[PDB]
């Protein structure tokens, strides 16, 4: 399938959810990218001007991409695989209640799953995998990618360099 054709990839946060402060949204997103860069040769950097490779957007309902959101619950976010235009972009349903821990939908865990899609990964049947299709909370301090997630992403990008 299509894959990013460079190792240095930029992201930009288009707009912000009012559910968490700016520092907390930035940290969740940064840490989510870090989960994937830790096990591949990919490098991610945040930019604030210019066209980014990956745009992170919060939106609700119909928002211009033929994939309208559905209110609180159900689909929590979605993302586009590598390709032209919006390819790579990650959209989070603003009707969810985003949190730093577990009092609602954890942004970090959700961002890990969606960035997986943005990098080219599909769903897993392994219930311990972050790419499993269904959200579940796990202690952020105890969180680790499953072996399944690791094999999947390394099959697309290889493992870290010496
Ligand atoms: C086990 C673990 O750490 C874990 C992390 C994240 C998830 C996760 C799965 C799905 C979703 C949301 C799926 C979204 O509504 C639509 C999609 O992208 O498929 C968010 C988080 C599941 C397990
Ligand atoms: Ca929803
Ligand atoms: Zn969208
Ligand atoms: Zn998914």
């Amino acid at each position: 399938g299509p894959v990013w054709r460079k190792h240095y990839i930029t992201y930009r946060i288009n707009n912000y959810t009012p559910d968490m402060n700016r520092e907390d949204v930035d940290y969740a997103i940064r840490k989510a990218f870090q989960v994937w860069s830790n096990v591949t040769p990919l490098k991610f950097s945040k930019i604030n001007t210019g066209m980014a490779d990956i745009l992170v957007v919060f939106a609700r309902g119909a928002h211009g991409d033929f994939h309208a959101f559905d209110g609180k619950g159900g689909i929590l976010a979605h993302a586009f695989g590598p390709g032209s235009g919006i390819g790579g972009d990650a959209h989070f349903d603003e009707d969810e209640f985003w949190t730093t821990h577990s009092g609602g939908t954890n942004l970090f865990l959700t961002a890990v799953h969606e960035i997986g899609h943005s990098l080219g990964l599909g769903h897993s049947s392994d219930p311990k995998a972050v790419m499993f299709p269904t959200y579940k909370y796990v202690d952020i301090n105890t969180f680790r990618l499953s072996a399944d997630d690791i094999r999947g992403i390394q099959s697309l990008y290889g493992d870290p360099k010496e």
